């Protein structure tokens, strides 16, 4: 599972669950991304982005624009502890083009 | 299955298979577009909506061009009744760019 | 400049005035349009799509992403009787693009 | 042009100077961003966002790719004290482009 | 399997196998065009193109950028004796994203 | 302007004269191309790209799409004896949908 100490472990868990939950919170599918964050492996890179990585559940568009997962560049210090960062971009750009609408219609 | 009367399920595929049909007159891969469109499970939006979609195999070019399911706004109105949604304006732009190439290779 | 019976010219700068005050009922710059617009020189051209190009005040985000300026096809009908039709795919993308922020921000 | 107190104008313009000047650094053609940055006209809108717009010299590649600059939702906070704004995001993507190639090259 | 004569088939085969060693060496998932190159089933195809597609390890950013797999309209060639050829364009930008994130961060 | 031996020169503005013919004979706007390559001021970078860059008349199409005036690296090269080079890649996405969409008008 999870590399680190059973405290950073704990820690990082609940900061995976935290973002899962803000990601679903949106109301749009986000399986993807929910199961990338769940797919991180080290605990102490969780930690350590924890605060870079949050999803603020007050502006959702601004916060889905603007969100580091959004960046191939920052999404590199996942490479090696991580399942699908590839493709996240596109997820994000197709999850916003999907909330989007949903707020247009 | 599809929810509505007999006469409306009855009309609705008609409108399903004849689109599919249309659709798969192109000559290149549109198996995502015909799931998508077989998947719609309200008979009284297919048959709300059997105008708005319809792809006019005289000008392909320009019917996949045109073509609402582009729109991610447009494809709001199936959200609840379909599969598939979230991916296909990627799809349109995959089949736009893959019948263009054909046309003028 | 614009060629065409008295009557035709007559309709047909009536026509583009109703679609240029459609247009700038929005609330965000779209004099690159308002001048395309106003460049159409054919009377004819110009009646014949009174209707295929007409902006829809209802919707606005929809008219926006399904109106058939964002089509390079649609507007090869232009190529010879209007200024700036290359760049107006384009222009939508930004009036979009900017319209869409200004709502959701 | 600026408005706001003289201690605020003062301020704002030092601001401003110094991200152009972080811009300037880079290497590669910068105009249209310094020319925005410089259109604003707000010390106050200046000064509140003088941290969120703050370009870094350190990494240069993430400090263009994770600008709030290219974000219209973003720059909606200017649209009512600078010129030039919705064409900002675009401009970055060129810019990115060019210093990404001349990178690699 | 793949058609040809023995000697056709041995040489076509070497040609692929000696691209899928060069799209390996980069560094980055490419198992998407790594599949498409071993799905192509005509001798003669492979060896009539097998200086045109060919991967140059110098340079592995503009080789990425100027491979013909990028091209739509190239790949039409191998429309009839490949899997996957749609969905190539796509795969060479997503790796030459992955790829200059990597090395640009 | 141009910088080289008379002889060099000599040739390398016949090498443009031919380049710009050519894409003239599309039959769309190339303007902003053609400019591009007369500003070109070094005629040993022109002599020794003559080739690499030249546009073949028979292929349209597909001498747009695989054109490495397509590529951000490739036109580093150009970018200490040429004006505009920022903008090529955005031109050559412009003229290839203006030229695409006349063929399948």
């Amino acid at each position: 599972g999870m590399i680190g100490s059973e405290k950073q472990v704990n820690w990082a868990k609940s900061i995976i669950e935290k973002e899962v939950e803000a990601w679903e919170a949106i109301g749009v599918d986000v399986r993807e991304v929910a199961a990338f964050l769940r797919s991180i492996s080290d605990a102490r890179v969780i930690i350590d982005n924890r605060n870079l990585i949050h999803f603020q559940s007050s502006g959702i568009s601004y916060s889905l624009e603007s969100s580091p997962l959004n960046s191939p560049i920052f999404l590199r210090r996942f490479s090696a502890c991580s399942v699908g960062f590839e493709e996240i971009p596109t997820a994000l750009q197709r999850i916003r083009s999907v909330y989007t609408a949903k707020l247009l219609e």
